[PDB]
């Protein structure tokens, strides 16, 4: 089968013929429908993640098929496989643990010591078919297609469980920063259908200002044309939001935004790739605030994430599909940022 | 009576005799018989709470006469008053709010955006008697005395919200930074008393090391002679703590233990003079480390602490008392680092 | 000033011409602009709420001036009052409690030892004014009138604490019992805003099961032409709901929907007059659901509920507007089970 | 091998002869070194687990080994085994699940729908080695022996998941019924190693009075020489303990203590054998009290009691230890009520 893989960090990603798995036990092959492309896979390139080395770190050792971001249907089960057929089209949780450590036994199985990320350290679905380690780790789609659910396993789960670790409620206020990209109208998205919480999205140009407020924000802030810290004082009448969910973590956004949160307010950091955080920490106590950090999402996260979107709930986000074999173009589509929507390969 | 004040910042403070206030509806006036002296106090007689300056930032029109660790006998109650009677000996919790803002609402009264701290902002116990505007904000004593009490209502309060916001649990481990000095070994009988935590205790003076360990922590380092993050590394079998409670935040406790954070990791900072905190953003991200603060405590800690105080199992401070008279020589010990226990001063 | 008052029990509610009172301290004396009737006046008119009768078991010495669901203009104010002007409009939280006592410590004000409910054992809003005892009770309108407003003070408060009591997130199902009716649309409503969840609505009239839709229900059955348990097990895949709101608890619902559980289904019981509960203990440790009580609001409740109606996320109750010399008369309709929509007076 | 099982209801345990199974994948053969023998087993040998019926409703194919209660050597691992040797002493989690149900996914894997008990629904511990399904099912001991670890791996993991589903805290009063008991003795023990709450327990028997007192509780009631409610309002100053752990759940103790709940108390349900609750479900709305059931713990509560107990925070059960050939007998005694301490088999 064809598979696109990291053969050596410094080249470009190579195509290969190589034979297909054959699942044994609770493992399930897929025929890739969809596989996502992510900035993630930018790193993933130079065979980083976070900054993280697969190799050195993670233990991988090359090639690695890439893609992390996958849906498509039930090839073949192996003998120990319950509840799913030949012929499924299942959306997969790539972010498994293997059990045993701590973080699997309390249910966060995306911390686990000895992960298997699939696309990350373990092959992805950057090729015809995937091994999913476990059957556990999909979800059966009846209302979305492939292309639509893939870019969910990712990005989906990701706002999904930052909006749950800035534990929301009716009587708080979240500013989502970035709310006008990709990520950031999924998480404006997920607020509005999970919290009943008031969402200020802010962005910087105007066409993200607007698809903030397509998302479902119900206040957007320009910060290129308004000062963004005096409009959320006078949306929250001086008090400040509850929550942040910080897409980026730059020195920019990081400068900025803690400024904006009110006492107890958490700061939810989501970016990979950022600065330095530097706060006085007196007034970290005297406000009680939390920096917080939250990584893709488990699987309590995974089913959350693909309840809401196969009710209708949220919305599928915007992609472009290719080709298997545009896989390095899409990805310099990413690093040179001229990208437009999520774009999804299909093999 | 009597009343020792801040009558002006760049002086000592200052005896006067004013008349005793009379307390009307909800108010309550004490007789004190008890009145601790903390660190806080060698900031206040600078007129600073933290950073905040408690006349431009908090209102306050002097002079002002300190005190915010009280505990006396109820000499004349307000016609409003319910549930106690003249004579009662009593502990107060200072940390009060007004109601009506978002943080009264929701129970977390000492985050008042109108505080009335007593000790702070209004009137304190440096004084023969003491008004406590409502009756709500009182813990009767039957167990303890005044001078047991008294210091309890500061900190006790801080470090019993400081173990509650480490979500703590019998799977899980906690070390407490400086657990050999007053507040350290507070909050090591807190945790032993309330979590089931395995915990850890870090000093770097022999005795200290010995009264964490009389404190009842399971293990305790001495940071002068070991190095403290390989003996956390060892106990927690490479893992990290669960929680951290970091009593200073210096720059030397900021830049060493928040790497003895195992993934998801609670740093509870607790210090309101300390230095800056610089932390890689995308390490909070991947490893879902938080940097939380706490500041004194809210209704429901002031009950905690007292009940727990009260069954005896948690043991009232190490104590020297002192006479009224005494206050500026007792905040002069805590300046030259001379006191050896909790000064309280009896009136 | 004219008052509608309980001068005995067994006899109708009485006009009086009373004095107005004058507040002091924290008090605000309202102009009432609308006075909310439901069923629990029906009640109050015989003496009791729930089945504590509110002279021997609340203390009330009679007469006492009923309505508890109030909003309307600030008419004057005492010296105490920060944060509020004459003219204001305004909604007023009822279930208020005295401070000192458990409950009110730890933020459940409405379960306080010696509760002080205007329009229950305190004088409520059936006259031309009405002393609310502190102003932090309050809450300013600006989206809504005191019509649209009053009702939320009592049936929007008490659904909004059992939708947080059925713990719902975005993977559960709720069952909302008498989902058409005025409490069971506004139940739907706030589910609908608030968790994410998947909601099914029961019902038994068509009308009701159109209602139910109308408010926002994914799922919704007419318990008089389908078999609900099956229609439920169909829904639900066979596992039941997570949560289940019956704002009855009569021998009929709980005969039937216990039995819709999932396991550790919540069954939130809202009801104030129903029967007894019959369960087999050893098939509720088996399935660890749990029966669990909600009684109208807290604080935090009340901040909740006005945020989501203020902000428009969720619609006013159905309303027809009387006089307050309609009074006997309204209670009458919903004795008679006449009432269409929720009866407001207006003074 | 030997194996003591179950081979026709209505006969007593049959001896066998069988193989000793070979592991494979993440499989474990353990040499049994500690076989615990509870009341369960009374039932087991009728072919039911609380009402269930382990053919009928489990899916059961007789002959099954019992023994549910398991703690021995690595024998031998499956080629996917990791983090475990030949010969490592460990105690095992019975409660298994398998992965892809609601339950499994969210952390609740002894709620699964398909689940797999060891000494239940799959062949246990009355045998010389036993097959664990997945590694990640065990705990290494180091100060426990098997004989002190077995028991825990039921009524320890059973009174941990009970203590924490009462949500105590500091502020908080528990009452134990049965407190002199097994169980009972264990659920003071942890209550009072973990939440920090007064703890009362109540029994019927002199001895049991004292050992309920030996293992913790701050006070202790004889059910036969005092009224348990009176006592219980005197010691909580009329409130009402904030929950009640009820070990059997017969028609005695749920038609009194139910009436020992405060407000907002939670009665958890541990019985598997009782009667039927019969309670008035508008006193349950009115007091927002809760009746919950708590079955055996999953993964993180079985992590808890281990940690406990291998710290020595908790202690073990009192046992007898028996041949494997007496398991009849051992069973014979629990039905007589002969049995005294905790009955561990020994291959
Ligand atoms: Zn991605
Ligand atoms: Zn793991
Ligand atoms: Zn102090
Ligand atoms: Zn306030
Ligand atoms: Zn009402
Ligand atoms: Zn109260
Ligand atoms: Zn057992
Ligand atoms: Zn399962």
């Amino acid at each position: 089968m064809r598979a696109v893989r990291l053969v050596e960090i410094g080249k470009p990603l190579s195509l290969q013929e190589i034979g297909v798995p054959k699942p044994k036990g609770p493992q399930v092959l897929i025929k890739v429908e969809a596989a996502g492309v992510c900035h993630s896979d930018v790193h993933m390139r130079q065979g980083r993640f976070g900054n993280l080395r697969i190799v050195e770190d993670l233990g991988v050792k090359l090639p690695v098929t890439l893609g992390h971001e996958i849906a498509g249907k039930i090839e073949e089960v192996g003998d120990e496989v319950v509840g799913y057929s030949k012929g499924d089209l299942v959306a997969v949780n790539p972010w498994q643990g293997e059990g045993n450590c701590y973080y699997c036994r309390i249910g966060e199985e995306h911390l686990c010591d000895s992960p298997r990320w699939l696309g990350i350290n373990f092959d992805g679905a950057y090729a015809e078919y995937v091994i999913v380690p476990h059957y556990k780790y999909m979800y059966k789609l009846r209302r979305l297609n492939a292309v639509e659910a893939a870019p969910l396993t990712c990005s989906g789960i990701t706002t999904y469980r930052a909006v749950r670790k800035a534990s929301l409620d009716p009587t708080k206020t979240l500013l989502v920063v970035g709310a006008g990209g990709g990520l950031g109208t999924m998480a404006v998205q997920i607020a509005k259908a999970v919290s009943g919480a008031t969402i200020i999205g802010v962005d910087v140009r105007e066409e993200a200002v607007e698809a903030a407020k397509r998302a479902g924000a119900d206040y957007v802030i320009n910060a290129s044309m308004q000062d963004p810290l005096a409009e959320i004082r006078r949306i929250t009448e001086s008090k400040g939001v509850d929550a942040v969910i910080d897409l980026n973590n730059s020195e920019k956004t990081l400068s900025v935004y803690p400024k904006a949160l009110a006492k107890q307010g958490k700061y939810v950091m989501v970016g990979l790739f950022g600065a330095d955080l530097h706060y006085h920490a007196p007034l970290i106590t005297l406000s009680e605030i939390q920096f917080v950090g939250s990584l893709v999402g488990n699987q309590s996260d995974f089913l959350g994430i693909m309840r809401l979107a196969e009710a209708g709930k949220v919305k599928p986000m915007i992609t472009k599909t290719m080709k298997l074999e545009e896989a390095n173009e899409a990805i310099d589509n990413l690093e040179n940022f001229k990208a437009i929507g999520r774009q999804v390969l299909i093999p």
